[PDB]
């Protein structure tokens, strides 16, 4: 499968949400499901990474790297002086390393390192950006495309730049594909910039407990109450899967069958 393509610079909601489901499609396990969401592969499948391409007003682009198994951003790249520029986290090393950097930019081109000097976990982004919380990052389409612009190409751009960019880009593109709920923020805040709300941060946090609790759901009920949050903050208590369902996209791998309708 090649690479998805998402025009920043020239969108629509019908075009974002055509995105989504191409990011899904192709991530998901081709055979996985429970209760009808669909779940990514085991790390043993047949596709080891997703590019993304993401295309900016000034028509620079930028590509992020997805580990097709868990969506993780490893990295990404951009066309910067007549070479592929590929950045990544530094916490990825050996093979997977060297497999993210050959996938984002062929040994076969001219190619150029540039590290991102720290890892991809949100309070190390966070701390990057100069934020307590990334609540405090605005999200949003023009955004996307202005962060591209800032660093698609150039030469100098800072770490707070960069981890900026990265809060915007993992948050609208795999948390968007994991939860239909992100996806739907960034469609009816489709013109304006906003700021994630609980829910949404809430979610992020805890894909893998959500996915665990579909998964072994019998009968629709989950195993015990999951606690979550409601887009004011405030406590949302969930027991079954219909409950939670409207909001996801897709599920973290969880081992072992499951009921699949
Ligand atoms: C995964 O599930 C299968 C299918 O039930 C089981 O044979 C195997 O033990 C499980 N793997 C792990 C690590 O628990």
């Amino acid at each position: 499968i090649n690479t998805i393509t998402f025009d920043a610079g020239n969108a629509t909601i019908n075009k974002y949400a055509t995105f989504m489901e191409s990011l899904r499609n192709e991530a998901k396990d081709p055979s996985l499901k429970c209760y009808g969401i669909p779940m990514l592969p085991n790390t043993n499948s047949t596709i080891k990474y997703l590019l993304v391409k993401l295309q900016g007003a000034s028509l620079k682009t930028i590509t992020l790297i997805l580990r097709r198994n868990n969506l993780y951003v490893m990295g990404y790249s951009d066309p910067y002086d007549n070479k592929c520029r590929y950045h990544i986290f530094n916490d990825i090393k050996g093979t997977e390393y060297s497999d993210v950097e050959n996938t984002l930019c062929p040994s076969t081109n001219p190619r150029v390192a540039k590290p991102i000097n720290y890892n991809g976990l949100y309070p190390t982004l966070e701390n990057k950006a100069g934020v307590t919380s990334r609540n405090q990052v605005q999200l949003g389409i023009q955004i996307l495309s202005s962060d591209i612009g800032k660093i698609s190409g150039q030469g100098s751009f800072t770490e707070k730049t960069e981890a900026k960019f990265l809060l915007v880009a993992i948050q609208m593109v795999p948390e968007a594909a994991r939860f239909k709920y992100i996806e739907n923020q960034v469609k009816t805040n489709f013109n304006r910039d906003f700021f994630p709300n609980d829910k949404v941060l809430e979610l992020e946090e805890n894909w893998g407990k959500i996915s665990t609790a579909i998964h072994d759901a019998k009968n629709g009920a989950l195993p015990k109450p999951l606690e979550l949050k409601n887009a004011d903050g405030t406590k949302w208590i969930v027991l079954r899967v219909d409950e939670i369902k409207p909001d996801v996209g897709l599920l973290k791998y969880v081992n072992g069958t499951c009921q699949t309708t």
